[PDB]
Parts: structure tokens; sequence; C-alpha cells
């Protein structure tokens, strides 16, 4: 008598980025290095 | 630390005119110099 354990089967998962889905075009991802020296980023906006 | 001020982004205004709109399709627009001077304006209409 015996067993018979059969073959491990790993999961392989699917690799996902940000940018290859589209949530990246409602972003706009930029890469900035000194992020963490600056406190509040202002964007000005001139309305006439 | 800084405050990292980003890009200023003006406005600009759709320049409109009177003749491009459909307004101008109502109008018979006629410029006159010297508007300025007239007391009134008529149209006499004779109808058989």
């Amino acid at each position: 008598s015996f067993e018979a354990i059969f073959g491990t089967y790993c999961n392989k998962i699917e690799w996902v980025t940000f940018l290859g889905t589209a949530l990246a075009t409602a972003a706009h991802a930029i890469m900035f290095h000194d992020l963490n020296k600056m406190t509040t980023g202002k964007m000005l906006f001139y309305i006439q």
C-alpha cells in the first residue's frame, strides 16, 4: 500500500504595473526624487 | 525643505465675435459711422 502524492502545482501570479492599467490614464505619474523634502506642491492657475 | 510652486497656467478665453454666432443669422448687421447723430430711424411700408 502507498499514497501517490501527485505534483506540486505552483500558481504563478499575474504581474501588474501601474502604467499598464488604465488608472494610469487618470494619473500623470512622475518620478521625482527630492519628494521627501517638499512639503506641499502648489499649482498656481492664472484664470482670466 | 521647500514649498514647490509648480507652473503658472493661464486661461485663454474663447474670443467670440457677433458674426460667428447664430444670432447673426437673425441679424442684418450694418456699420454706420455717423450713427450717433441719429435722432430716430424709421421704415415706411406701402402695402397694396
